[PDB]
């Protein structure tokens, strides 16, 4: 069909905003994957960060998958975009890679924050709750 | 020039991981509702993400430079039937495998391609995609365990 | 007497065709996993029958004289029902020489007949989805 | 053709069909030897247990090759399993020498099979050998 | 009372019912029928009906009656045609066993009532699946229902 | 035109049906004798337990015979299980003497089956009479 | 119909009539249970005795609906009317109302058992005797 | 002597706990007496004989949990006599209820009050014990 | 009837027996004693004697008589010494409960329980209780770990 | 001295159990004798060979719980000789079954005397035991 | 002549079963409360009983005449301790094994049981039985418990 | 002499002790030929793990002989395991050739060990080496 | 490449250790000793030591050396007195094998540590004095 | 000297003993940084829980070292766990530089400890460093 039988109280701005959130956290998982195998190189070799940034890459991958499950569950439609490459491959120092990993988080959290505000203005208790419990 | 061939292969694995991720949540839709098709392709999405990051460690072990690119979105947004998503997976897996044999000159795919072919012929013999009963039974009797 | 020597070769011929039919269903353009499990098991059963016959000759001062394991009549049994009917007819010829020489045979002959009857009643060989459900529900468990 | 066939030269397929028949011929030479060492006039009931186990083991190789043939899109064409050179191996040591020959003859076909898979550029098949 | 003649009638009918189920069971064991769980199904009803008869021969003794057995007549059909038909015959048979039993109570089981309800359920399912014309319908019912 | 029938003679097929009814008859007689000892004026609780078990056991023999019929390819034709010769077995020992004499005749009837299967070259049926 | 044997029309009717009575009794218990749930009426083990009793009565109706389909009768459901009030005074009137609500519900099954005995339904008789 | 586990457990707390064991077992006994009164065929109120019997068990098992609490903090269990209920016959389906309405009342008053020794003597473990059970 | 006053006398005795077992159960729960399987054991017998009492309640109503309930008066001890002493006390208690039950029958649960108590008393003695604290520990683990 | 578990168990109630034990063990011996008589090639009456062997085992199990009962009630087990059966050659299947029933519940006249002994000595436990088994 | 010897084995094997039966319910007594000792000899009595019955079939399968004699009572009513009863069992099994070997002259099971009883007697002695009642209690649990 | 010794001659006890050492010797002759065919210059990977299995089997034979010694009551007295006749067997056929003389060395002593158990009337020792040798 | 003979010494020493443990195992299988878990423990050690020698034989072939085998000398004892004594001899044997393995260099440590735990426990329990102490260690630690 | 000590230098034991304290100090600083990002002033949960994971990691590394000390026969001597240099880490960046400093410091101590085992010829201690790090 072309009309969702389950879609109810799921706004046009909510459906698009989590699709905009699908690709942001898929991008984040690719940013952390790039950093993980930077601290895995012989030129740096920081196994504590090479494994954390790999684990965080899996975490952002699961965050997107649960958001994709939220799209089909609410009746919305997943719209996938390209996953842009990170800003660099040679993250230079081991502190610059972390400088970018800090800036990236205060934009992902500053997208769930606006997402939750949107879920509040459009009166979506289910979407509000999903954000507060994930 | 075995360094850029690794980087092309990690990109082909990551792109194909985005394809199986797209296929998986297609069968999770309320107008498709094939839970085991969703489980199956989500697994292949993870298995090839593992392939990609195990070629990134191989780029480091051989003292190369990892050059990442954009992970382009899959071609289709809907994959129509379960038979067509399985035939697209077969085509995708042979292209990832052909570009992997290009890299061995500078198994998992053979095992996966064989399994994808076993699924395509079964679905066709039962009557997919016309028979909605056929894909339902295949979902629970073959992709169930 | 020296009829045992011919049964040894017959059971070995039986084991060979059962091996051939097993790995037919292993093909990608066929893909009947439990049909392949089933006929591979029969291949290892008839092989065990031949070996116990080879010891039976040693237990009465016989001579294990040996001939070629001939090639099966078909490389292609492209139907689950056809492979069962070929297996049913072959077991009744493997059992044919046993009754000349003079249990587990009539148990297999009976089982093959149960399988043939089901597949025909279900729509095989023209109907797919019938050999699929038989693979999953009868040959599966 | 087969929907799964990919980077699988015909020579690789036919040489595997040949190896399948050679493995089954070997199991059977080992089966004739086993029940030779089992007769009451020979009565070395120790190689009988060993040759019979390798009779089973050499056939398992052929079944692994038949599985490999389908996995790569090749087609299994079985041939006749010819009788062993004799039924009476005379002495027990003469049969240990014929069995010693066959192990090298079979391993030689595998070295040619591995050589065939390198000239036509085929991993996996190269990795199938190295059991 | 006149209950002694009613008990012995009920005894013979249950023994007869056990024989009908015995005939149905090994009909589905035939190689031209080949229904494993259909055969197991009637074989268990056969032993349960026979169990009902032996408890009735015991009830005759507790009240001080005289067990008078008769011939166990052969079932009506040798060939039971199909699975849908065989259970409809079972459905009616259990109602026939239950009917004369309801008389005996006035001159023991929910087992009769629940058996009837179960047999009724199966006739409904088999008929809605396409039986007896659909050999796949009886095959699937033998697996997914009579396999529990 | 059976599908499984092989080396199973026609006069051997009715020999089973005639035996199936006979086992079902002994089970009936055993059932009748069992509930004779269950009475108040007899009070032989041990022999009632025994014959009830013999009733179920001779029923299994018929069930194993009917199963044999389908396995070989014969068609089961059931007949009337005729009533035991009496309902008042008088004394317990008279019931024993009838139960003793009961199927010392089937055991002979079982042996005539073995002589029947031997005359018709049926080793499987000969082997089956091991119960 | 396929299984209906010796099941009178008034038996089928009284069963359906009994089903609604059990559901109604469950609703009254539910009301009194959550009346004892109040901030003020602090009788908390009479809020979960009646709550359990409410589920006990909803279970009785379920087995009655099961009996209807099993005997061959057809289930016809009616409205579950409001309890006679929401404010149950305090612990006692609830009990006094619950006590009277009990054996009018309880031994309308005597009338059911009287119906099954005059109809000579041994199965329906055994059902009243066992579950009650 | 003083228990090796005795810590911040005032004598008034140990005594007030011992008072509860006897009262809870008294409540267990009165519910028991009432339960088997609804059971006799002069009354025939089964769905109240079963509830009160279960309430009888639950008041005894609170005393056991109190007895476990007494050992857990170093206190020593000194039980007392379990006295008979005010009567054996409450011939009425609801005087026993008004008794039960007001036998439930009086443990929860003493439960609300044992909460004073736990607070006024700065005993958080005994405070939080009542707030949970 | 003089069975009504006799049955009610058993009801009070079983309830008294259930109290003694409850008292002994949480004596072994003390940190001074610390024998948990001894605690679980007498706690189980405490719940068994109550069941025997509650089963005499409905017997009284079924026979037509009426319940006359007295005080569940108090166990003789608040300190039950050791495990052997408590088992020896529990044995004397069951025989009294059995004694009154038998001469109430004048108008096997107890007989079996008496055998189990005497068995335990025997084992504890032959192990060296109560002088050997190692014995009551091992008896707590290997026998009362049922 | 006396056992710690003996209560309401008379001395005559004890010796009767002991004499009962030997009687059941004797019956298990007789059945075992007749059982392997019908196992003989000369007889080939397999029917009663199965039955008499089972009855011999069940008769021994009967004696075992009499021994358990004895220790359970404070009594003391005193075992005696198991006298051999009346014969080894039981002539015919009738005579063996003839001698069987004479013995089969020759046991249960003393068993019914033992019940009379349990009632006249006021042994409700011993009564309920006999009635059950 | 070998026929009369089989009849001897039958009576001694049946005698062996009664001795073990006697030993079994000796450890069932309330003053000797060793349940696993009681299970052990009861299992042995059943085993020796099965050995006797298979000797009677041996008489029938070779055309012998089963000549049963008395099953004499065991030498003791009180078997004292668990070590002593275990020593008498080792004694009895070997005597049964003796006559069993005279039978074959004119089997494997006896050697296993004798070897185990020897291990049993050895362990109980090293542990300090019969003096240490703790030793026969701990052996009961840790060896004969399984 | 042990508690469990019975009908066990010290000729057979010495014969067992001797056969124990004989199978341990064959265990090492097979072990030596095993890792001779594991050599790169030989590379007979088939016999290499066939002999390694027989090396473990002969070891298990002596273990069951040792258990048999304690079981009958005898006393295990071990001896040195003499080295194989060589380390370089050169050909594979001489290695097989020695293996046939070695196995008929241990199968001959077994027959004599069987005659010893028959001359002395040991049914258990006969049944032992009969069972699986 | 007397490291070829240094492996050859170790091969014989591991086989000697296997033979010693084999002797200890069936000492505790004797009817007058009767400690089946002691018997199991030393038999498992015997197999593990035999395996140690067999890989040493494969090691030398992979290094292009010659496997030179010598006689497996019989143990020093037939009677091992008790469990504590057989344990202390095992601790002595393992450290013996271990020091010869370390010289070949230029697990075993777990076996030495475990035997050290066993010796210590048997001491504090009352071995070899208390047969009860060697019985309970058999059931609880070696069980 | 322990009964299990063998080829275990006193310099190895002391170095491992002070290695334990370094891994426990590393557990303590990772515990400080973790609950610094946890407060709302900084309010980043990504690093707050991974640093708590690292704190558990280093604590487990010290425990595996303590087990190694007893396994070789050495004796565990523990010292004070010095507090982290500060409890306010200024910002997330500074703590990431501090974490990177003590990370290579711990690894440098491992590179020293591995060289000590090579120079003292300790294959077991070498294998330990190579495996777990």
């Amino acid at each position: 069909a072309s009309t969702s039988q389950v879609r109810q109280n799921y706004h046009q701005d909510s459906e698009a905003a989590i699709n905009r959130q699908i690709n942001l956290e898929l991008y984040a998982s690719y940013v952390y994957l790039s950093m993980s195998y930077y601290f895995d190189r012989d030129d740096v070799a920081l196994k504590n960060f090479a494994k954390y940034f790999l684990h965080q890459s899996h975490e952002e991958r699961e965050h997107a998958e649960k958001l994709m499950k939220l799209q089909n569950q609410r009746g919305g439609r997943i719209f996938l975009q390209d996953i842009k490459k990170p800003d660099c491959d040679d993250w230079e120092s081991g502190l610059n890679a972390m400088e970018c990993a800090l800036h990236l988080e205060k934009n992902v959290n500053q997208s769930l924050l606006e997402l939750h505000k949107l879920a509040t203005d459009k009166n979506d208790p289910h979407l509000c709750d999903f954000i507060e419990t994930h």
